[PDB]
């Protein structure tokens, strides 16, 4: 078929390297737009995500055994094929999620980013060599390679998340089984094709398409308690992170886990006001608030409260929402899905309960209900007003996470004290603060208790070269960009060799 | 009291810094001689857990806000004081745990090594500074405390092993609540004021004795549900650990765990006879086959396999038992504790009913039941006949872990099949291969599915500055000694300071 | 002009970006057939060094102050463009500097992979978050640029060797001026030239052309004492690289120094003699011999002397040796340079002297000496004679390095004296043993004095991200591949930021 | 003999574990009362040294093939014999050199914390294991020791500075001949009897006392081109420096060079001026102004130059001067040495010379010119008057070290001209800045070119655990402490083994 703002595609499972049409057929509809259908495509049982596992691991032997520099080879090539794809990739990405087009090149670009560090990184894998305290005799460490790979991912970041957790798995000599976000099932297919072009052998990396509960999503997990998986990694909710961590837990597997957050922007007295209102503004609504690190609240020091909120109301007033597909300049467009949309419309209900302060938003919007920056046709799929709360610390608004275009105000007074409200949260992901005062960064920043800390920076945007993660509720101890993330897919093999004939 | 061989001591717990006489008393015996007793000392019920856990949030305040390389001071006053004791804890060590007096005093050498080792690391623990792609932009990483850490040890190295655990945490700016084996309470009580003299602030270190399963241990894990423990850290038994994992897994903790092996020792044709025998035999009844590390299975390449065997069995019949107090000389003594003599004793009915070969070994030592080359009297402990078998791969001898002073033989071919064999095992910690091939080293050294291996070295002897640990059914991936170490006792903190006054994405 | 096997191209230097005809010309001619004029181009005269230096001062304000990240992206479409040019730039080497083709696309390669190489280190460059010892302080370290980098490069190896300092050089932030080779002139603009079209900004690279003693190379040094270099990298001689050793000694800058070797390789009994046989072979004949590391001794253990002997002469009798423009399957080609082929014709004349024993080799191959397997017509260049000496240690033949297809053969009886005899050499570079084992390739491993060594693998063929450098009179001690490199091109920023507002100290 | 305050002391060279007494006797005067003789000692004739390298030499074999853990047992024993030492070297130091007993305490120390650094290395030495492209092929580095070491050392640091270079050369298996400075010839004979009783063996450290230029420091430097050195390490004088430089540069010697400096300290109108003026003061009189890293110029922001500059000079006002030894509580004693109190006293005729204001000072401390807050008496030794000017950027006073208790102050006025002035200087050892704007930290950390900068912080007083060294005239690009100083002691040997029968 052609839909209505491109081709709707099927396609199946790619297994061992082959197109598999086994299962009843799922289909994702543009967001933006529902009358667009973008795909359609099976759903694994559980007994075909058995067959890819073993697929992978009979691929493990030669993939594995293959010189890190020579992987490194085939994700060089990968860097210039989604160079190339970088425009078509942009186009899909807005279709089939609703990012606006600015901030679905740059997801592609970290995809990008990744593959250029790690083609590198075929060249160092550093291990060591070590001193014994004997004489005759050498000493050596070696990073080895785990096995079949489990990998779960969410469709908010289609391409760049993903990626942080398949590249340095296939250059560390692991196999693969990715089970994509139906949200985002042909961006997925694209991206193990593109792999498949620049080298990557069949059944290094194998793709199962599906739902979470009581679909693919948990066939897979279940499947590590038949031995499958020597590793796993998953993005997506606390409820779902515990559950996994558990499971991998009783099968002695550390997995990786993002789980999302609470993410506290503190703006300070002596803050540059503008600067922090774009901050605030930024964290909130990029995506339409619908990333693990946006900005969940903003801690106002109370001399500047007042002036501070009515200059935000100001610019949240400006944002402009709307089919990012026919209006690019649109600040943030539809719900990825119906479950957040759903979630995040409860959250009024509870706000209002627990006697939140509502300054602004009218939830979902719609003809009946019409927004005055909004852009197309809001009943062609699921929009949220942008809303803002003022809200007491302990509240649930303060402390749950809210996949939407949702903030809340908060006043504090100390430094002291904003740092004491930041941390009441059971998250512990993505910080900021604003504030030119050396000692008051210095306090947060030592003060929080959070994996990642921005100075004069939005919640948003950490850089693909920097260690991504959180403590608490928000992860388990693993880290995701960079030099950090070898520990994930790697483990330590230590040599001792002795060239004496003597026991010692 | 006075013992038959020293003071009869009576303790209790350690919580914040006082002692603590709060439940049922329990009593260790001399495994060598139990008539012995060497301690009276409480269990923990939960809430005194609960309690020394929130000692340990409460201390955490100061602690870790305390300047790391002034934490070193404290570890490097330790080392000192260590010192000074390790001819008393040598004497203490024989007596609680039935180690020969050269084992245990290299099991306080370790400890010793281990807190030099981090003492200077108060002035390391590097994270990074990084360029950002922004103009006027700096990124950094930091490593930061995870806060209070659970770790229960085994007490077949009670202060080594224990060591690894508790000196890095401590250095990384954690609190600590520790359950130490019940078969080594004495020591644990020792070594923990033994910090306390070198400087621990009171709360930094808090000790719960008492049991595993039904007891404090189990208590123990069983808070982490109440989230008073941010890292957890085990060696024990793998049924234990997968439990441990499990828990620390939904309340989102990557634990540490040490799970004991079934660790293959290779002899090729073309290797030095005299020495792979010297290795297979330190393997098998170094600390009477009670490591996690010890050899479960040679594999001998079939060329050499009757001439090995001949040599091995010789080598074997040599072997000295005994009271390690009493007869130094001895190359093991006793079993730890009632629970491992056990689990040995059924492993040689498992062994007749599965079909292995007895080549030597007539399972408990007793006037009954006497052995050639045992010194003293056999009956005032659990000791054991030294035991050989020869195995079918695939077995239950073959594959499962057996505490004790048992080793199997196999015959394979290959370096091929030398390699399929070795790793036909759920355990993937230790492994060994005595070979002069060039090649031969090579395709073990990355066939193999281990965490450690050692080129004409035993299975048992790791340094302690290299990175312990096992894969598969042996652990979740974590490492103990070294550098490699600082993953488990800290998380990264990741900062990035805009100066250019702009919001630029 | 039309040459004979191409264009002729006259090109000037590249200063701050522009094409500067500035000095009496130059030529270089195809040294495979030196009818074919390969290029004209002017020799840089002092004071046009001087400006290229102070136009790379100016471009290092803006440069340096660029993102390291966005630096590795002009890496990474050099790594593009150079894949692009790949096969003209295997055609253009192969024409100006003899090297075969194989080897040529080899060489560019090395330039590709040490682009990519670094086009990611954009994004590491990792310094150091360290604990202060004092309450509320906190402690970094940074790697800055250290300004402007003199560069000084050979012809044997003219994209790879120069890419191993250019490229980690602009990556770190640095300006450059760089004097190639006279050898290779159009490969260094053309290079040059894909940088600037990879976006690298004008002035960031300059390129001036000439010779080295009593032209622009010395110039080049000289102007360190002017203070316009803050740092310089040098392939070359020992004689010169202990000249340019001195004048950045005074000027407080540590230089880069590859300084060539005579490179050891030994076979032991118990070696694989065709394996070891085709190594020696590689060793000593891969680019006419006229390699850093080419060997220069092969030291033969008494056992497998005479059989070594035979098979490594019948091996190098049938060395193929030709225009490697028209006969791409030839082993070698002729000499780089006049200069190389004088210094090699007279060793054959100290080797007389000293009285070493001539097993094979007639001098230069000419039609009235000609080679059994030469195709071409060697009177087109200077064309060498395979050439295999006996020679006793001591000797200058043994000791002193000769570019050229000339190897030395010496019994020795230990490994005791193999290493002995291999440490006999001003030189330590590169070394090579070829043994099965363990014990003996272990000592050669540690008894060595070489800064790169080869187990059962030639002396020549090193891996492009492991430190390449030589201990004794072949370097002063910096490496120049992988993350080694990085110490060459930055120093180590200190900050120590109080928060605390006192003075504790 | 007994002395004044102690016993004189007469001892030879250390030679392969010997006492030497070979050479014409110099000795060294209690600098504060010149009166106590403290020693008694040789000078080591050109042969001498030639003899010490070649026992270092012998020495090397067995020294380097001792396993490096057990190379830190040595050191660990050092830790604990330092320790008990730590009250006898300080009076022994204030008596010898005259640093006050706070500042003489802490230079053992440092060496205390370095040695129990390096105790701790003998388990490290990091080296790596790297992927081959090849099939069937494994890479190794390895940090290997140089071989014999030449060290020559200054006095002002004479425990401290000397370990720095003498511990890690040591414990990476290098050999040693070291000569010490003729202003502290008895504290080296002592630390080299304690490295003695550490278990060091004989040979692996020799000791050649006497002067530099004509005597022993300058036939050590000569002995590299007769090949006894493949190592050298000075600190000392850039005049001197540039020279070693270039000796060691002909000979292929990576040289260690720390050659002292002219460090800017920074006072921005935002500052916090006690803590500045404290900063000032202590970086100014610290040693008595006798150190590589004291403060040569203090550039204070227009603003509040009137208001720093009346508080720093009622601060100066107060320092005490005197003999330590008999007045502990004082701020600084007398001259190390004869030479500086010279170069010193010249400074104030440059000064008037080129049209300096000299705020506060009056030359060398006598009876007929006597010191408010001087405690002692004057005559007995070489004390200098705290001195002070305001200066042109550009002039000699600015530019050129002078050893000694004086400093200038320098109106700026940008943060933009602070750091062009603060660079203005051939030297960039050490920095400073007080402020409080996170922008100005930023601009002056990147701008400075110097090996080490504090914030909020002196000059002096950098941690023994973070790398120590200057760029420019301060030296040549080796660092000293930490992990950094590893490269100067060792060099990368790199190792491919082959374990296929093919070329490749
Ligand atoms: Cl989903
Ligand atoms: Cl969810
Ligand atoms: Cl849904
Ligand atoms: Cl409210
Ligand atoms: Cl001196
Ligand atoms: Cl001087
Ligand atoms: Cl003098
Ligand atoms: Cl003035």
């Amino acid at each position: 078929a052609a839909g209505k703002y491109g081709n709707t595609l099927e396609f199946g499972h790619l297994v061992g390297g082959e197109e598999v049409l086994e299962g009843p057929l799922l289909e994702r509809r543009n967001p933006s737009d529902r009358e667009d259908v973008v795909a359609r495509f099976p759903e694994a049982d559980k007994d075909l995500v058995r067959k890819a596992a073993l697929k992978a691991r009979e691929a493990f032997a030669e993939w594995s055994r293959t010189p890190a520099p020579i992987r490194g080879q085939v994700l060089f090539n990968l860097v210039k094929i989604l160079e190339r794809e970088k425009p078509t990739l942009t186009r899909l990405m807005v279709r089939e999620v609703g990012k606006t087009p600015k901030e679905a090149a740059g997801d592609v670009q970290e995809a990008i980013d990744t593959a250029l560090f790690f083609a590198s990184e075929g060249r160092r894998l550093y291990g060591q060599t070590v001193p014994s305290e004997m004489r005759d005799k050498e000493l050596f460490t070696f990073r080895r390679p785990l096995g079949v790979v489990g990998i779960i991912t969410a469709g908010n970041f289609p391409i760049a998340v993903p990626s942080w957790k398949l590249i340095p798995a296939v250059l560390t000599g692991n196999t693969v089984v990715w089970k994509p976000s139906e949200d985002a099932p042909t961006l997925s297919f694209v991206f193990a094709k593109l792999f498949e072009e620049a080298g990557l052998p069949p059944g290094v990396l194998n793709v199962v398409f599906g739902g979470g509960k009581g679909s693919t999503g948990q066939w897979m997990v279940e499947l590590m308690d038949e031995g499958l998986f020597q590793k796993f990694a998953f993005t997506g909710s606390t409820q779902v992170g515990r559950w996994i961590g558990e499971v991998a837990g009783r099968n002695l597997i550390r997995p990786t886990l993002e789980l999302g957050g609470k993410n506290p922007l503190v703006v300070m007295r002596d803050a540059d006001l503008d600067l922090a209102v774009e901050g605030a503004w930024w964290s909130a609504f990029a995506t339409g608030g619908q990333r693990c690190t946006s900005a969940g609240n903003i801690l106002v020091d109370a001399p500047i409260y007042e002036e501070f909120k009515r200059r935000f109301l100001e610019r949240v007033e400006a944002t402009l929402v709307g089919n990012p597909l026919l209006h690019p300049e649109v600040t943030y467009g539809p719900f990825i899905n119906e479950r957040f949309f759903a979630r995040w419309q409860e959250h009024y209900r509870v706000g209002e309960a627990e006697g939140a302060r509502l300054l602004f938003g009218r939830g979902r919007i719609t003809r009946e209900n019409p927004y005055p920056r909004f852009l197309g046709d809001p009943e062609a799929g699921l929009y949220g007003w942008p809303t803002v709360w003022e809200v007491r610390p302990g509240t649930r608004l303060f402390t749950e996470e809210v996949f939407g275009p949702t903030i809340n105000l908060v006043k504090v007074d100390g430094i002291e004290e904003a740092i004491a409200v930041a941390n009441s949260t059971p998250y512990g992901l993505s910080s900021a603060i604003y504030t030119n005062h050396r000692h008051w960064a210095y306090l947060f920043k030592v003060g929080i208790r959070a994996g990642m800390t921005s100075i004069n920076n939005a919640t948003v945007g950490a850089e693909a070269h920097l260690p991504f993660g959180g403590v608490k509720a928000s992860g388990n101890g693993g880290r995701e960009s960079g030099i950090w993330v070898l520990e994930e897919y790697t483990y330590w093999h230590a040599v001792n060799e002795e060239y004496s004939g003597r026991l010692q």
